[PDB]
Parts: structure tokens; sequence; C-alpha cells
């Protein structure tokens, strides 16, 4: 399962995997978290059974040590033909798609997640951080 | 029912942007129009439990929690109505109907058959494969 494979596999394929069983599922989660980043002083989990609502073939969650909002990666499946990353504040609002891809764009993930925590240091608010993720997200 | 079917993705964000008191009350709207099975729960997302993925989200649970139910409501990651499967472990799993337009007695009618289904002893795998005959998928 490499950068490639990853970018070169459907909606389907995606599914197939999860449907494949836990230790395959576990497997190719692994493989998308090896090609991300996670910021500094941020967590980086992936979901092995529905904890994270069990949506999306793979999902990693990245959160911030205080914990008022995460990001969510969501894979290609049934759901949604394209990846897309989301921002959730605690208790639900705000929230948005902050960028979608295609194609799995490993770089551009860990981009907007470092984007994001500066401007979370820097203390800008969730919405201010939102409008800005959509603006670098293209979205 | 009416707004309901009515709303667009985007109205459905800005009731949930709107604020959790609104929300709650789209929430409420949405699951008065449904009917959970018997010894079935319903349950709406009043904050991010079950992820705040869908301006809307239901679950509907069997008492014995081997899978469940999930609906989604349009919003930014869906333009349509979805109906997912969700078994114990994250698989199998499933889209088992997607609705243009809110359709609560086509969602009843889908839960009382996976419900029925469950009763009669059939496996998730053939419950998933059922429903979305039923649901077009």
């Amino acid at each position: 399962l490499t950068l490639n494979v990853l970018q070169t596999m459907n909606a389907q394929e995606y599914e197939d995997i999860r449907a494949a069983g836990s230790d395959e599922r576990r497997e190719l989660t692994h493989a998308v978290m090896r090609e991300l980043d996670a910021p500094d002083n941020w967590t980086m989990n992936g979901e092995y059974g529905s904890e994270f609502g069990g949506f999306f073939p793979v999902q990693v969650r990245f959160t911030p040590a205080h914990e008022r909002f995460h990001l969510a990666l969501c894979s290609p499946g049934d759901v949604s033909q394209v990846w897309v990353l989301v921002l959730v504040n605690a208790g639900g609002e705000p929230f948005a798609v902050v960028q979608v891809q295609r194609r799995f764009a490993s770089e551009a993930v860990s981009h907007s997640l470092a984007l994001a925590a500066s401007l979370d240091t820097q203390g800008y608010s969730v919405n201010d951080i939102i409008h800005i993720l959509m603006a670098e997200g293209g979205q």
C-alpha cells in the first residue's frame, strides 16, 4: 500500500478493504496515516471499528491538545466519492468541509493541519480558522 | 414535513450554524416524522457525540446493539439524505438508501424491514443486500 496505490484506488476499492476485515482495514488506515504529519502537540488517531461513526473506510482525526475542536480526514467510499477534510467544533458548531480531494493528496492535508495549528496557537477563533482553511483548501 | 423536503443542503447547514437551539428543533422535527421499530431506540445528535458530520443525524439501534442505522441529512458532506447500516466493529457497512428529498415514510419502512429481517434471523450481510434492493441502491 504505497502512496500511489492510495491515490489510484477508487471509492469501491476503499469499501472493499473495509469489507475484507478488521486487520485489512487497520493496515489501510496505517498506510494513510504514515503519509501524514500530525502537528506538534496534536494527536492523530484512526478509526479501527466504529468509534468515529464508521461512515468512511478510512477516517483519521487530528486533535489539538486542548481538544476544543478536531479535524477529520474522511476517505472515498459509499458515502463520498472524494476525500473530505472537515473541521468540527466540540458541540457540533461551527462545522465545515475545508477541503475536498479527488485523489489522496497527503502533503496538502498535512499543510492544512499545520496551518490550522499555527492559527490556533496564534489565537484565531474557530470561525476564522474555518474561513481561512476553506480559502487555503479551495473550498 | 414539507419544509424539510423543501430545504436544500445549505439551509440544513445554515440551521446548524444558527445555533444549538435551532439545530435541536430541526433534529426533533425530523425525528417526529419517523417511527422507530418496536424494541429499538431513536436518538438524534445534539452536539458532536455522533461525529458532527451532518446537520441532522438520527441513530436507530436495536436493544441487542449488534448493529445500528443512521440517517444523515444533506449539508456540506452530502447533497442527499443517506441511510447507512453500521455493524459492530465498522464492518459490514453500507449506504442502504439515498434520498434527494426527505421521505419520512420510506425511512420508517426501511427500518421496519431491517427489524423484521433481524428477528427472522438474517445475517447483517444479508440485511444489507436486502435493504439496498428495497432502498433502490
